[PDB]
């Protein structure tokens, strides 16, 4: 079981660069679409509180420079939809993929193509923090930069980049323009939420390290769901909603530990420690590798 | 600001990945202008594969027995040869997609980007490291065989790898695209054990600077060491040798965050004289060997 990205040629024939003054972001073409951080239309005097509304009113077609490479996109149409901008452009994107725009969950991962003026420069995969912050990897121009998972042949766009945190972490929208978590799109220190750790996750770690025969850490207790999710919080864990419970279900019948059973053995890893042992091979227990990151690892014909 | 694990985007690759079929075996090929390239064993049956004379079992084939597919449609095999342990197929198409590529054989610490394929179907992309005995850490399951490694330059693919086989320890092994195995290991179907794994210091040295790029200094210290003196604990402690070339590659990161390389080196000796003490570094409770000097840059720079 590894940290792996989707492969992102799919996204990768979708990143534009799109120009306003001298500030260049990336934007996703979609179809005859571009969407990217409204915050290419800033100043660098006017970054502090931007008054966007009145600022895209200063605005034509024609201040819109969209390039996929280095060949020129003609804007026709400029709207705003929260905190993206909306562009139509003269052409189709043949290279669209069959694609949704989802909003995810806190604990639920994807892949980033990270890109600078419209080319793509790595990918990598992400979790969304319960304080709804990524620890992403983002240079300057990175703004634009999408995040995605991929099901069968359909992109599940689910992220785009806009704001770096004072503690290093990231932060930035869907691709409605609504940010994940209480950041806004403004030139200031913005605090992120105190974090926790991602209970669904770690249980799903402890049922991939069951699965491959480490499984000391089974004991022989159970809980009610109630009683978890306040010892948990004692602990800066986050509590398990109903999906959750869900969502374990097939890890759950694989194995044959009940989710209860497995959260009664997580428990006990709180209140005790791992005495000296370790899960995995680590130490730490993982919490950015989702149920569903587990259940597809587990043979080549569940990930292909 | 910030560190990941990071590939290249691996568009350039996909659009290269194709099915390959004899059989009953399937795996995956690489298809660069009118040539497809795949692990050789795709011609063994299981009886085959415990002791495969490849000669033998490839002057016994003809065109027709090799089923070639991309995405949904068949290329036809019209010329087969083998080269080393790669079987290059001849087909009646180009591929339109073929980027600008080149075949290089790494060299052990160096990284690449593995694109993991399922029965011609890209389905994951992540980081790996040539190690020094030859191995290197994958996720590899069943059909991944002739999936490939690669690095991007521009636009330029440099293929590294292709994958053949599991050893027992859970490692992977497999060839350069000559068909040329890394390390002392065969494609047959036996156990097979590599030799000892050492620790690659030049890339540890990185991920340390990287630590302090992104703002975590806990493990340095005031100490300084000579080269020979920090290669001796080194040695001791199962990590490669540090030489010139790698003080010097390490000149950048130690020109930007003002730690002079063998201050550095100082900083791990104690840490591996010490060990982490239950502390962390970029969140990782083990000194981290795969990324090197050039990848921190690209990432942090
Ligand atoms: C977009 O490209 C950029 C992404 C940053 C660059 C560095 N790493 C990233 O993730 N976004 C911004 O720079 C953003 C624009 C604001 C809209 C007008 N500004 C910030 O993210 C600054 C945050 C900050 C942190 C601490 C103190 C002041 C400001
Ligand atoms: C090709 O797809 C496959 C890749 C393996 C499958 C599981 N994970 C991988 O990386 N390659 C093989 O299966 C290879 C075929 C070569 C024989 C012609 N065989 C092995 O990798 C055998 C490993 C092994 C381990 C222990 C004892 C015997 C054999």
């Amino acid at each position: 079981f590894r940290k792996m990205a989707f492969p992102s040629g799919k996204v990768e024939g979708c990143m534009v660069q799109v120009t306003c003054g001298t500030t260049t972001l990336n934007g996703l073409w979609l179809d005859d679409v571009v969407y990217c951080p409204r915050h290419v239309i800033c100043t660098s005097e006017d970054m502090l509180n931007p008054n966007y509304e009145d600022l895209l009113i200063r605005k034509s077609n024609h201040n819109f420079l969209v390039q996929a490479g280095n060949v020129q996109l003609r804007v026709i149409g400029h709207s705003m939809q929260n905190c993206v901008l909306k562009l139509k452009v003269d052409t189709a994107n043949p290279k669209t993929p069959k694609y949704k725009f989802v909003r995810i969950q806190p604990g639920q991962t994807f892949s980033v193509l990270a890109c600078y003026n419209g080319s793509p420069s790595g990918v990598y995969q992400c979790a969304m923090r319960p304080n709804f912050t990524i620890k992403g990897s983002f240079l300057n121009g990175s703004c634009g930069s999408v995040g995605f998972n991929i099901d069968y042949d359909c992109v599940s766009f689910c992220y785009m980049h806009h704001m770096e945190l004072p503690t290093g972490v990231h932060a930035g929208t869907d691709l409605e323009g609504n940010f994940y978590g209480p950041f806004v799109d403004r030139q200031t220190a913005q605090a992120a939420g105190t974090d926790t750790t991602i209970t669904v996750n770690v249980l799903a770690w402890l049922y991939a390290a069951v699965i491959n025969g480490d499984r000391w850490f089974l004991n022989r207790f159970t809980t009610t769901l109630n009683d978890f999710n306040l010892v948990a919080m004692k602990y800066n864990y986050e509590p398990l909603t109903q999906d959750h419970v869900d969502i374990l279900g097939p890890l759950s019948a694989q194995t044959g530990i009940a989710v209860l059973d497995m959260c009664a053995s997580l428990k006990e890893l709180l209140q005790n420690g791992m005495n000296g042992r370790t899960i995995l091979g680590s130490a730490l227990l993982e919490d950015e590798f989702t149920p569903f990151d587990v259940v597809r690892q587990c043979s080549g014909v569940t990930f292909q």
